[PDB]
């Protein structure tokens, strides 16, 4: 194996795998969701399917449709112009788009700064890159009483200050976050502004729940603030935008002089994505842009039906006296389990208390869930090893199934 | 931008937004199929795009149904059982797979070892990693006497044996080639195999164009011969198996050992391929594994057919005294130019003969095609300045409007 991939091997997914094995679960874990995607996104790759060209290469950087449709949809959230050739990239996912911007910004012996608990794939990519991860936790504050929730989750402005060195190339937002479901105020995107200028630093955004946040709450996008256009990459997913997940496109939109280096790495590695899955989803941006005022809309119907779900989540899990950080935005709920002293103590391995739970919850309770230490480094695991995540990107009869688990519970 | 990909940005394709523009030249440029696709091919895709999950993530390393799909055909071939999770890798398409292959095998330093003309993505991959690229040419021997094609290319083993040493990591063999339509020989093959045990080195196997095999000639996968199975990675391509550019989906085959290593890379880049594509692709291979034996099938019916336009294409440049190159395998075709006329101070630069040709022919006779200096590292350019590459996978009223202007150059 090469240098570059050294203990890099292990991988949270890999590992979760004889999990959801068993058919008679209810899998809560995975990022899997069981509704339908929207209609006309399926009818439309359809239509592709049957268009011999839309079989054949497209353009490397993006399919000039999709493009134009994207450049199109995020003219109007920045405010200005998006140049659909130059300031977008197309990739594999949002996975891919954040492996262009890795690959092509950092270099070996560059920091590279993570908020704690991160996107697990956070660590390895920027490890790869021969960069060094700096990170730091997210922390809680006091609640209102009443609610806990991703708003009661913040960072340490001082903290944060101390982390940024001259060794900081960039720094890692994601908002709306996995696992927590936080949505980053304006404030705390201003204090991370403030110091990627005050450092000349990059800011790479993972933005792919940006449809998803909840009432009371709004996405901004830290691009948008002063000083960032030219310094920031922003990333965003056809899975989380139609639900669409098997898709495995996302865009990488920020300034020429960035993107140019992403579209580099890009041509040197796979290159083209494919035409018909990217066909048909610059038809589904402009169903979809055609309408952005309308409840029709699906950038506003989907959160809509999922704050009804999410609502459903914090109270099952209330129920059986799991305690849930109700989320602003994303479709995961983290609950704390402390509080059932659970009848392990007897899977004897040297692992954090989550994947136990988990996994006696499996056996014993059929359903799975992620271990939110899966999101953290070493030193971090301890801080949050009694805390488990569940999706509910669900559809009615799954949740339903989930309901009968926890009413059956005691 | 980041130090690994210094002087890496220039792509020669991108550059070829050159007079690809003009609406009304006929393209013979890139390897752009107007062919339909096998209309099954396209059924399947539809249907897959109506299955919900079909739409959602699958398995990592490759949809479950085309790993067991690729596991059958290709342990068909090998004469042995293929495991189709642990040797086995699908990547978004060959580019992916090599680059894949690049990336998880190859450190600084090492050196690869390229046959020129090459592929040209093989030689900024192995540099991206930081190797060293080691070219040797592939030189002529004396004809039949009758025509010329690609069996009257091949290299010197003494050449060969002189590249080898204790740097080697690898070498990258592309049969069928491109741009020569090479078919690889056994004793060939076997030379490269020899070389590969005695230095203990990878050899990378790009096999995209397997089944493009004319008259009188075979593929023979190099993983095959004594020794090979262990340390050799072969490249398949959906692309070319179906006809079908645009699905960007191709597969690494090869010993575990060396398998889990590409899949570490790809967990930590892209992770997972289109889900729709894959089942569609699984589907279509059903349909022609289970009639190998009958003309029907693609395998069969696809080389059968492009003979004829291979054939077709002789003629047309014959009788315009460009010199072909008849080639074994695979859709592409070069020519020798330097027996026309052809004026050429027009532009006077020394950018190479063949870009000068290119132009020319393009302006004047409103028809593109490749040069073949593209594929050449610098050193070597001299020796193929004078070849141009046709593309013929194109469908009849494509070949009669090339014959038009074939038949109105004088
Ligand atoms: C020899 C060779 N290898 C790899 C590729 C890349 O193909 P894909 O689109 O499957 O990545 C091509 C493109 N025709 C090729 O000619
Ligand atoms: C699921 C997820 C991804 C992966 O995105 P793809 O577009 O499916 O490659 C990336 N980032 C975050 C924060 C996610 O939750
Ligand atoms: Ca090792
Ligand atoms: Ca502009
Ligand atoms: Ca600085
Ligand atoms: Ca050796």
């Amino acid at each position: 194996n090469a240098k570059r991939i050294e203990g890099l091997d292990s991988n949270v997914w890999v590992e979760f795998t004889k999990l959801a094995a068993d058919p008679s679960v209810v899998n809560l874990g995975q990022g899997f969701p069981d509704i339908s995607p929207p209609s006309y996104v399926k009818e439309e790759l359809s239509k592709a399917a049957f268009i011999d060209n839309m079989n054949q290469y497209t353009r490397g950087f993006g399919h000039p449709a999709l493009v134009k449709a994207l450049s199109c949809l995020y003219g109007k959230i920045y405010q200005r112009q998006i140049d659909p050739n130059e300031e977008i990239l197309v990739a594999v996912g949002a996975y891919g788009s954040l492996f262009n911007s890795i690959q092509g910004l950092v270099d070996p012996g560059d920091e590279v700064i993570i908020m704690v608990p991160f996107y697990d794939c956070y660590e390895p990519m920027v490890r790869m890159a021969g960069a060094v991860p700096v990170f730091i936790p997210l922390r809680s504050k006091p609640t209102d009483g009443m609610k806990w929730t991703s708003s009661d989750w913040t960072f340490d402005p001082r903290e944060l200050e101390s982390k940024f060195s001259s060794k900081t190339k960039a720094i890692i937002l994601n908002t709306p976050h996995n696992p927590l479901g936080k949505v980053y105020t304006r404030q705390e995107l201003q204090v991370i502004a403030d110091l990627c200028v005050k450092h000349d630093t990059l800011c790479i955004s993972d933005e792919v729940y940006e449809w998803l946040v909840y009432t009371g709450h709004t996405h901004v996008k830290i691009a948008t603030l002063p000083g960032m256009w030219e310094r920031t990459i922003t990333i965003g997913s056809a899975g989380k935008t139609f639900s669409v997940t098997g898709w495995k496109l996302g865009w990488s939109i920020g300034p020429a002089h960035l993107i140019k280096h992403l579209q580099t790495v890009q041509q040197n590695s796979f290159y083209t994505c494919a035409t018909p899955l990217q066909a048909a989803l610059a038809e589904a941006f402009w169903i979809d842009i055609k309408r952005m005022d309308d409840p029709e809309c699906y950038f506003n119907s989907l959160p809509k039906e999922l704050e009804v779900k999410r609502d459903r989540m914090v109270r099952l899990l209330n129920s059986v006296g799991l305690k849930p950080i109700v989320p602003d935005g994303g479709y995961f709920i983290i609950a704390d389990v402390s509080s059932l002293g659970a009848d392990l103590s007897d899977m004897n391995s040297d692992e954090p208390y989550d994947y136990k739970f988990v996994k006696w919850m499996t056996k014993h309770k059929k359903l799975t869930a992620i271990p939110v230490s899966a999101f953290c480094d070493s030193k971090s695991k301890p801080h949050f090893e009694k805390l488990v995540r569940f999706c509910f990107i669900k559809k009615d009869s799954t949740l339903d199934a989930a309901e009968e688990i926890f009413r059956a519970w005691n």
